[PDB]
């Protein structure tokens, strides 16, 4: 890739009580990152229909407070399986092909950010994203890209009355006959709260950040390590909240891919690669997302107060290499083979590995 | 996938004591299954001369007995290592590259139907399927869909007599100068009895069945659970025996790859999508084989007095998700989102929920 | 593969302190076997820059003495972390992404031959080779086979500024403002001795060999069992030495490629492939490479007094699978069954089993 470019959706599919947006999985970042975006937003009363997927996801609320469900296979009822609760700041789990279901029940919208590894080792089908919804006759909201009804609608009636042992008449009604986001009227009064495994950790409205500087700003990881459901996904995130003209120094992930969807704000990013070529140069504002391959480095610099933004790492252990501050690779480096390396003296090579005693994020420069 | 179709073999072999028939790997089934599918039948007195494919490999025994032995590298003998025998329902799991020879010695042939999963991380060549025959020239199965002698035979004259260190004449033996199912004139006078490790399991008629019930029939499964070996292998098989008119309800498989191959009888099966299209709504009898993707749904209504089938799933510990049943998807939703994604009543989502209280198999409708 | 050949490098570069060569990864098969090969050499008082690759990566020094430093991210210092002394006959480890250097100051330059393996699961990016660079103007090894300067120089003179808290002037030294290995005039003053886990070790003649037989040779190899640090890079390497005219028998590896390096001598080697078409016949000599798949067959005559090779394996734990040998293949097969497979009498199937009493290893014919 020549020119990383800070991308928009590329599709809206407004249902009855809310939207959904994609992005196109075949531009080049994302052929390589290989994963397929998607920012789902319900408004009140809305409850997103049960669905599935053939491949790891994982969703950040971006703002909301609802409940979401998962219906897994092997699992104990209860009349139903457990429901939990959400709020804004949340990083929820979906192992491959697990059914699920969210609703939101105040005026403030759930906007739900969230990536499919369509590339990992669990997609056995192929590099294409998948919805398989449960109800409804609609559109699967990436049929789009490949190129409607539930996955119960394709069957025939004989098939749906023998299968659940019902009348002809109910069997109509699970055959199709509002898109995915449908809005209750009444609204849900199903109760306010690894069939044991906890799969919600939240990253945003947190108070204990990986890194907090009060004059800089602050970022948190959600890896395997304290959210263990991830290592079923393979899949990270990380959330940083940054002060104007503050800065996230150069660094890169050795392990992983890294899709930063910009939540707050703008910030000036710079990304450069193998070749020394600075393949984006620009600013990344709200609701835009820019990926960043695996040992590129990047490096931002905040325009506002507080630029935030969920960074979806792919690796549930995700390591990232920083080239400036308190824990560096220079740092780690021999006095004399940076002076050699970078053709600097030796009074000169350590302000480069002692000036900033700052771990990751850089105060605002002051003039 | 367009239209799934119930695919028999198109490439007969002959040999002296036996039979070989593969399918078509490149047709689009297989190449997104990413199976290789194959049907081997020995007569009396024929000896499958040792080979190895660049894959996994699970062998299913349809019918017959005799006995087979592995070559694995790091083991002790007894003269020669260990020899197994096998009835019916046995499932032999082979791992990436160990070679094999299995022998018969009744009147009753062994048919033993396999898959080698060419798309594994193991294989580290390419999706092409091929076996490496140690003795007899002949051309391997897979060379038909390539585009000859055994890996012994292609040796220089010298080299073997070298190696082996023997005389120009049982080098010439070695070389090559009856295909891959040679017959054993007398018979094999062999007794009839990682490197411990059980290949070995039975899942077919002689079995503890996992779902049975006495109006429908019966499943058994060969996870990796009870069959340790298969984790080497990360390949699965499931069988079972269907009453005529029994159903098994539509289920997908969360994480893994089918392919169905009719043992006995016939049966009208339903697949449907992503987008609620029905792939496949017809019969797959006997010597057939259907492939059902990793998140399509299935149905199947057995249309003979005991339809029997083995499911190869691609994943050694696969998780269905039922859509009705005892412990279906829909049976853990919350009453109230059952009304709302399928627009019934209170009343109506009584029923989809308690009307069958059968696990998997649903009886004879009974009219 | 329809024929494979012994190949030579396409490109190399004169770096100020030493040279670099790199084999063309878009051969057929490098393209098979999914790694690529450099072979660098430092002459005295020179350092390699740190660099570092999307892949993990097995470096073996063939000749010198000298040191190196692995900058991992996590790791405690000490003033700068751990350094490791190297000398001739070692195997180097580099997990996927951590940065390293390498100074010489011996006369005698160092050569050290090595993989990256692309195909690796680490790998997130694509098929390509590219290295990293950390500082100065030069264009990457692999550039030429993709169609410069370092990550660092890339970037904004400010955003550096900012980034390590500098003036201006050390800045624009720091941007890039004598290639990969750059000498060092008076010679680093740095002494001469998963973060305390070993990547060093050695598989020369030094080592104690795993097959040593007095008349044939030796052979070393270095799986995760004894070199744990390679359960990470999922790589393993094996040394070899052979008398004039002894022969390493005929043998396939069951789950790895091969990469054979020539080092000292030129032997005779054959590789024959599933079919029974002997895909190379001729010579490797030294300086060369030849790459042997996954289940294809290779047998090797020395032709010089002690012919010396490194076989990087793709693999941490490779299973050989002999075909001539106390602990071969045929060994484990009854003499009934080998009487039937070759169409030998009994006592023609003992001389196979007996005659050639050496593993892997034999000597010379005795002429």
């Amino acid at each position: 890739i020549q020119k990383l470019n800070a991308l928009k959706p590329d599709n809206r599919i407004e249902s009855e009580g809310g939207l959904i947006e994609t992005w196109n999985p075949n531009n080049k970042p994302f052929q390589c990152a290989g994963v397929a975006l998607s920012r789902c937003t319900l408004n009140r009363n809305a409850l997103r229909r049960p669905s599935y997927t053939n491949g790891p996801q994982e969703i950040y609320i971006q703002q909301g407070k609802g409940i979401f469900g998962m219906i897994y296979p092997g699992c104990p009822s209860t009349r139903h399986q457990k429901i939990y609760n959400f709020r804004e700041g949340d990083l929820i789990a979906v192992p491959t092909g697990v059914a699920w279901w969210m609703y939101n029940n105040e005026d403030t919208p759930v906007v739900a950010v969230s990536i499919i590894d369509t590339n990992s080792l669990e997609n056995q089908l192929d590099q294409m994203p998948r919805r398989f919804y449960l109800a409804g006759n609609q559109e699967q909201e990436f049929l789009k890209y490949q190129q409607g009804g539930s996955i119960l609608s394709g069957f025939t009636l004989e098939f749906l009355e023998h299968a659940f042992s019902v009348d002809k008449q109910i069997a109509k009604n699970l055959q199709g006959e509002k898109g995915a986001i449908v809005t209750v009227k009444g609204g849900l009064s199903v109760i306010k709260p690894i069939c044991t495994m906890r799969l919600r950790h939240n990253i945003g409205q947190t108070s204990s950040p990986d890194i907090y500087n009060p004059q800089a700003g602050s970022v948190t990881t959600a890896t395997s390590l304290d959210f263990p459901a991830l290592s079923w996904l393979r899949l990270s995130a990380e959330f940083g909240s940054l002060r104007k003209n503050a800065m996230f120094v150069p660094h890169y992930n050795l392990n992983a891919n890294s899709i930063i969807y910009a939540l707050n704000g703008r910030a000036l990013i710079q990304v450069v690669n193998c070749n020394g070529e600075r393949v984006f140069d620009g600013e990344l504002q709200e609701g835009r997302v820019l990926i960043v391959p695996q040992n590129f480095v990047v490096a931002a610099r905040s325009q506002s107060d507080n630029f935030e933004y969920v960074s979806f790492k792919t690796n549930d252990t995700p390591m990232i290499g920083t080239l400036a501050g308190a824990n560096s690779l220079l740092n780690a480096l021999p006095e004399e083979v940076i002076q050699h390396t970078f053709n600097l003296k030796s009074q000169q090579a350590r302000q480069i590995k002692n000036n900033n005693p700052f771990k990751f994020l850089v105060p605002p420069q002051e003039s």
